[PDB]
């Protein structure tokens, strides 16, 4: 009983601030690295896992660029305009819900890179309602841009930026289910709010929250010019294997 998922939504929204002095005006997410868009590699590493559809979500302004990342990847999706970027990315994943059309589906931000295998544990059909991808793996992460997980088993303790315990990081790639949306509601929406957030209050509303683990796979997120390495190129090669992305 491992069930494949063939709906993932991909939060492509952010403005990518730190990355400016690189991308210029395309948000980083439609930027090339190593000649695809940065938003491919999670697409292309989900669509190796079984991803048939994606809910992408951009920027108001941006529907076009989200378009023609599906057209490429030969995938069936639907693009999903953002016109509150200040709210955060748990805003973006809100906004995808009458969009989703299964049960149980992923959940990535565009910039997570990591390669197939780090989703082999995703699989089990347990009992949560959002179980997140963590990893101890930290040679590429930068530790400040990565929230911080506290996990006993596999379950979710406690999770933040500024936790004083912890044992993972937030890889931010979830598989999520229905019964999150049903958290919008617990926010005042007057101020940016994190998955992080959502995660934090998920576990403090007596949601099931556990994790996955990514295990040895190479990952980081892609955030600032530092980022970007040899380690980071090897990683999106890999990715890219058998694809024209
Ligand atoms: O992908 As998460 O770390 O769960 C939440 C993300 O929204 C947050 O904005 C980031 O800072 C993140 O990297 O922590
Ligand atoms: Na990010
Ligand atoms: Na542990
Ligand atoms: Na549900
Ligand atoms: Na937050
Ligand atoms: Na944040
Ligand atoms: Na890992």
């Amino acid at each position: 009983f491992q069930g494949a998922m063939r709906e993932a939504i991909v939060l492509a929204s952010g403005a990518g601030k730190r990355l400016r002095s690189v991308t210029g005006d395309v948000p980083k997410v439609f930027y090339r690295f190593d000649g695809c868009e940065l938003v491919k590699y999670p697409m292309i590493s989900l669509m190796k896992n079984g991803v048939e559809r994606f809910v992408l979500v951009v920027s108001e302004g941006y529907r076009d660029l989200g378009e023609k990342v599906l057209n490429d990847l030969g995938v069936e999706g639907i693009v999903v305009e953002n016109k509150k970027v200040e709210l955060g990315n748990a805003y973006s994943f809100f906004l995808s819900e009458p969009y989703v059309e299964s049960e149980k589906f992923f959940l990535s931000c565009g910039d997570s890179l990591f390669p197939p295998s780090a989703l082999k544990s995703a699989f089990s059909e347990d009992e949560f309602h959002i179980k997140l991808g963590v990893s101890k793996r930290s040679d590429l992460i930068d530790p400040e841009k990565a929230s911080k997980v506290l996990v006993n088993e596999n379950r979710i303790v406690k999770i933040g930026k500024r936790i004083d315990q912890y044992n993972y990081f937030d890889t931010g790639v979830f598989v999520m289910t229905k019964k999150v949306y049903s958290l919008k509601e617990s926010f005042s929406w007057t101020e940016d709010i994190s998955l992080y957030h959502v995660l934090q209050k998920a576990v403090d509303t007596g949601m099931i929250v556990k994790v996955f683990d990514f295990g040895n796979a190479l990952w980081t997120e892609i955030d600032s010019p530092a980022d970007l390495n040899s380690k980071v190129y090897e990683l999106m090669s890999k990715i890219k294997e058998g694809v024209a992305c």
